[PDB]
């Protein structure tokens, strides 16, 4: 329990918006004792910033930090996530000692408190390149020098990959070689492509899943769902359909406690 | 140091030990001062086993231990890999003080003798599931308890994957929370996977790749190269064409060192 401690997500429009009201929605679920805050920059509606207040403690607005690096964005096939660098701003939150940072795109399974037990930076392994952090799940301690050192680094230098996880990696670069008590488990951040690639671990690992993390292009609020059978339309070869128990598990949520203060 | 400590691979037919005959070629060429020591089953052909001999230090024959486990090797959609077993075989070599295990389908792009300050069990991060280590690459030490510990293990509850990696993750069940001087860095075990998955991570950090690893269905022997303009036909979405150096890479030295010991 402590009002000094929160979990902080992030969104830039209000399609994001109903993955940070559902993260939000699954973290009071199961009874967090922490603060919810969300970083909110001006292209989310008024009446979607209000909507946020009646979940998240906090509404925090911010401007949009944009890497402009469409370079690096296609080398990842996601062009639109040049703002992720908007997540930068989470370090300013001094009001609080630690912070837990949460993708929009993530979805709480049980209670993650323990989370506040680990220090800066601690993170989950990326499944893409496994000596890189994932950065939808941190472990982090505000600071205005460090949020200092990260604007500066992104000015200069930007990222790697054009987004938040390049430079985050590229600041946190002992993350992969020392202390392993800053490696969360795979569980904390449990990507749907994981599910999809190693399916046996799935198997026996995956009834411990905490958080679910919806990486990828395609979002859950994208799929069309039937609420009277709880089915989705699904295409191709959709990895978030291995397990397609998450993605229900989210919009269920969605559907019940979100979509009635929406429309 | 040179007498005391092997690299071991294992192959348990005559095209998986092209790859053997490959990947000891490139150990070969980057100057190791350890010995090249390579397990073979039966089908292994007379011809193919006195081929393997002009490569290896020695071949040791041993018998296919195969897990018969279906119902797990098709979640894997890798039903033929069962035989995989018989990697366990490798903790019996105990004229050697410390082993580096290789898989055959890998590729040295450096000296990597620098493994044999690691201690048992060191391995690299599975993309897929990064929570357990990739068996394609470990340092271990062979023993006759560790041996017939695993060969229990094996025989009473089997492997969760049905073949090698399952077992031998149950068995060092405390990799992913002990000890990182047991992870050994992505570079010492490169997936080609995670080329494709996070390209940009391979742009900045993929020039320190040590050993690659052809990991999935498809292995080099299986493409179609023509020497003459030194290049592979392909099909669509296929990974170890990302980055197809490393493939041209395995089929220059197949080319050049290993077919002239085929005549
Ligand atoms: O247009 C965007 C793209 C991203 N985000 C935020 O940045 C995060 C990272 O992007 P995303 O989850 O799409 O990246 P991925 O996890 O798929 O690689 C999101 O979860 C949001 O919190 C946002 O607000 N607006
Ligand atoms: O039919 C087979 C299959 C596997 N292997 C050996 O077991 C290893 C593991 O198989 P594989 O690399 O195909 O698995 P992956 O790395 O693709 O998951 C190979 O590299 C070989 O050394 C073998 O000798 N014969
Ligand atoms: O940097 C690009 C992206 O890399 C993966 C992370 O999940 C995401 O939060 C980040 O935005
Ligand atoms: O267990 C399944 C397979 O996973 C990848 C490992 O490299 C391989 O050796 C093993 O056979
Ligand atoms: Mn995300
Ligand atoms: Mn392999």
């Amino acid at each position: 329990s402590m009002t000094d401690q929160a979990f902080v997500t992030l969104t830039t429009n209000d399609a994001y918006a109903k993955g940070a009201l559902v993260l939000g929605s699954s973290l009071k679920q199961h009874r967090t004792t922490r603060r919810l805050v969300v970083l909110a920059t001006p292209q989310v509606s008024d009446s979607m910033r209000k909507v946020l207040e009646t979940v998240f403690d906090e509404v925090i607005m911010v401007d949009v930090l944009d890497s402009g690096d469409s370079a690096h964005l296609t080398l990842m096939k996601r062009p639109e996530l040049g703002v992720t660098l908007t997540k930068l701003h989470c370090w300013s939150l001094t009001q609080y000692s630690k912070c837990v940072f949460m993708d929009a795109d993530t979805l709480v399974l049980a209670n993650i408190d323990d989370l506040f037990d680990r220090e800066e930076l601690s993170a989950a392994p990326d499944p893409g390149w496994p000596d890189c952090f994932n950065s939808g799940v941190f472990v982090y301690q505000p600071s205005v020098e460090t949020y200092n050192q990260l604007l500066h680094l992104a000015s200069e230098q930007g990222s790697f990959d054009g987004g938040d996880q390049g430079i985050l990696n590229t600041f946190f670069s002992s993350w992969a070689t020392t202390d392993i008590r800053k490696h969360l488990p795979f569980i904390y951040n449990l990507s749907s492509i994981s599910i999809y690639s190693y399916l046996p671990a799935f198997k026996v690992f995956g009834a411990s899943a905490k958080v679910v993390h919806f990486l990828g292009r395609v979002k859950p609020w994208n799929y069309t769902y039937d609420p009277k059978t709880k089915s989705v339309k699904s295409e191709a070869h959709d990895p978030n359909m291995t397990h397609p128990e998450f993605l229900i598990l989210w919009w269920n949520i969605f559907t019940t406690n979100v979509l009635p203060l929406l429309q």
